[PDB]
């Protein structure tokens, strides 16, 4: 069914974006203290992880194919404010950002986030 189909494709590509070169470091949440960043939930209010993402796919928590996008941008997006551009990190997020929407193409996800915004 609609629903099961694009769950199953966001499965696909968040296991390919975890596998990606680099891609252990959006895995999981960032310890503040064992990454030595003290400040990281001062500046980072609404965290996000792969690990999250699969979890809200497993559990059924998505209703709309946009929102695990959001998710994922959301990764993307704390990466490059709390970290200073060209720094590993950061350069680690531009890579798997473009990667991740290329895949959004390639994949057919987004054909699914155009007929779910006409039902509205
Ligand atoms: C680099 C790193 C390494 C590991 C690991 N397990 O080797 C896990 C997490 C992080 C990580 N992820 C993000 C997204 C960040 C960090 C910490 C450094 C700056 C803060 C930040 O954004
Ligand atoms: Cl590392």
């Amino acid at each position: 069914s609609f629903n099961k189909q694009w769950y199953l494709l966001a499965n696909q590509i968040i296991q390919s974006l975890s596998k990606y070169e680099g891609g252990h470091i959006f895995e999981k949440l960032v310890d503040a203290k064992k990454q030595n960043c003290p400040d990281y939930y001062d500046v980072i209010k609404n965290p996000m992880s792969f690990s999250c993402v699969k979890t809200k796919l497993k559990k059924g928590q998505y209703g709309l194919p946009t929102e695990f996008i959001k998710d994922v941008q959301l990764i993307f997006d704390n990466c490059s404010l709390y970290n200073t551009s060209g720094s590993l990190v950061a350069i680690t997020g531009k890579n798997i950002e473009a990667y991740f929407n290329n895949q959004l193409i390639v994949t057919g996800y987004n054909n699914f986030v155009t007929k779910a915004n006409t039902i509205n």
